[PDB]
């Protein structure tokens, strides 16, 4: 038959605009609303989930007709949920100075322009043919396209709402079309049976909030679920011990980390962050809330960047007489600097922060946890250490080191980080550059200076867990 899904989420997106979505929480509701023009094949090259081959979605054909170009051939028929066709026109709008990387689609798409390529505007050729364009060549366009940035919107019904309206009633492509949307609580969608691919399986799916684990855990133990998101290895054993129920677990190309505030005196320079990060014992943290199956990354530098990824790069530091030492010469008071999180929104993200709260004890400098709940996040002005993640959504090292940390990026714009001029300098030259010795060297430079200057702390890629009744054969979570 065709069951009403039930999933027990860590959380639930502020909208469901597609790339106001992007976090660790929207996707998995966004992606079923919304298509691609084309989709990584997770398989191929003997990949266990993370292939990279594309595949044919939106688009029934692609060819690169140069270095900046790209034309898409467009399946016909392809039905919004209002019945719109969609055509060309719609894929242009999505790709357009206006929606996404002009100087006014900041405004409503603040990460719009630190996550785009370099664009330029969209050709539409004819109504199922479309042509992306870069302002400056870029092998990126096609695997971009698959990325989380690629999700195709209705051009009319869109501009007419604009971004933020359209994120609380999302017209899409997909397989499952928008019923309900309660902040901080849930959303409901529905089976789209004038999908143009494969017939929805589930006849609807609710997306509600369950905060703590142990509540998703009992829930899916009850029926109360079918699905639960966002488990540790911990909860695998008494899960598994339920014949109807079982868990499934992997090492995500995602890390979580601690960063600051840096418009903050406290730490508007290098020294109290460095302090901070040389502090963190991972292996323990690791060994004690993750059975040992978190992993430390060797940098900001993970195996999916391909020929950006250094495998024999150094561990990232671990020196307490160091950090001591810097504590003193920042002149650091003695006064509590407070660390937001928003509850386990992050797994282990509690335990994790109590146990880091014990080491920097050990070297001097306080910090009080301030734990909160969703949409009661605080302002700018009172945040001083918080907990974040970045998923690593690219087959090349540009993602998220030049997105999230370069000089277009959210990290030194919002949040303050006074880069050093060679770093924004490297940035802007790995974005200029092809694949090469130099290309690499470059990345590790940044690297680097990224260790160096702490405007984040990288802790490991967690092991994710989610767990489901076996009859529940399709799973709509990532
Ligand atoms: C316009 C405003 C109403 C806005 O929509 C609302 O979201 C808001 O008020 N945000 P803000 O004022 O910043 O309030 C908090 C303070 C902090 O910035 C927080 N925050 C930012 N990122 C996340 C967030 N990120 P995530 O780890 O789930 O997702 C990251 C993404 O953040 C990241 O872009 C991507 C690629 O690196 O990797 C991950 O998907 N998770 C929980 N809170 C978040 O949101």
């Amino acid at each position: 038959e065709r069951r009403a899904l039930k999933i027990g989420v860590n959380g639930i997106p502020v909208t469901l605009e597609p790339i106001n979505a992007i976090s660790n929480v929207g996707p998995r509701i966004v992606n079923q609303i919304f298509d691609t023009l084309v989709v990584r094949d997770f398989f191929s090259n003997g990949a266990p989930g993370n292939g990279i081959n594309l595949m044919p979605s939106l688009a029934e054909s692609w060819e690169r007709i140069d270095d900046k170009s790209v034309r898409f051939k467009l399946r016909q028929k392809v039905m919004f949920h209002d019945g719109v066709e969609m055509t060309a026109d719609d894929v242009a709008y999505t790709f357009s100075s206006e929606r996404l990387w002009g100087p006014d689609a900041i405004k409503v798409i603040p990460l719009g322009g630190s996550y785009a390529l370099d664009f330029d505007e969209p050709v539409v050729e004819d109504k199922y043919t479309v042509v992306i364009r870069t302002k400056t060549p870029t092998p990126l366009t096609e695997s971009y396209m698959a990325s989380w940035m690629g999700r195709i919107v209705p051009k009319a019904y869109y501009k007419t709402l604009g971004t933020a309206a359209f994120g609380n009633k999302p017209v899409g492509t997909g397989p499952y079309k928008f019923v309900e949307f309660v902040a901080n609580d849930r959303v409901v969608i529905e089976a789209n049976d004038a999908y143009w691919g494969l017939k929805p399986t589930a006849s609807k799916i609710t997306y509600q909030l369950v905060a703590e684990p142990a509540t998703r855990v009992a829930g899916l133990i009850s029926g109360e679920y079918d699905i639960v998101t966002t488990l540790t290895p911990d909860d695998m054993a008494l899960i598994n011990s339920y014949p109807d129920l079982e868990t499934r677990g992997n090492i995500v190309e995602n890390f979580h980390m601690f960063t600051f505030n840096m418009n903050q005196p406290v730490f508007q320079s290098k020294p109290l962050r460095r302090a901070l990060a040389l502090a963190v014992n991972r292996p323990l943290i690791v060994q004690s809330l993750w059975m040992n199956k978190a992993t430390i990354p060797n940098g900001f530098n993970f195996p999916n960047y391909g020929k950006t990824f250094d495998p024999n790069r150094r561990a990232m530091e671990y020196n307490i007489e160091e950090a001591k030492r810097l504590v003193k010469e920042s002149g650091y008071d003695g006064t509590p600097i407070t660390y937001h999180t928003m509850g386990n929104y992050y797994a282990n993200a509690v335990p994790a922060l109590m146990m880091m709260i014990e080491m920097w004890k050990q070297i001097g400098v306080t910090v009080v946890p301030k734990v909160y709940a969703p949409g009661g996040a605080p302002k700018d002005q009172d945040s001083y250490m918080r907990n974040w993640s970045n998923g690593q959504w690219m087959t090349d090292a540009w993602a998220t080191m030049i997105c999230e940390f370069g000089p277009k990026g959210q990290v030194q714009k919002r949040w303050g980080w006074k880069a050093p001029a060679e770093f924004n300098d490297l940035c802007t030259k790995v974005s200029q550059i092809p694949d090469s010795k130099e290309r690499f060297d470059a990345f590790n430079r940044l690297r680097d200076i990224f260790e160096e200057e702490a405007p984040a702390v990288i802790l490991y890629q967690p092991f994710d867990v989610y767990a489901a009744r076996k009859d529940v054969h399709w799973r709509p979570i990532s």
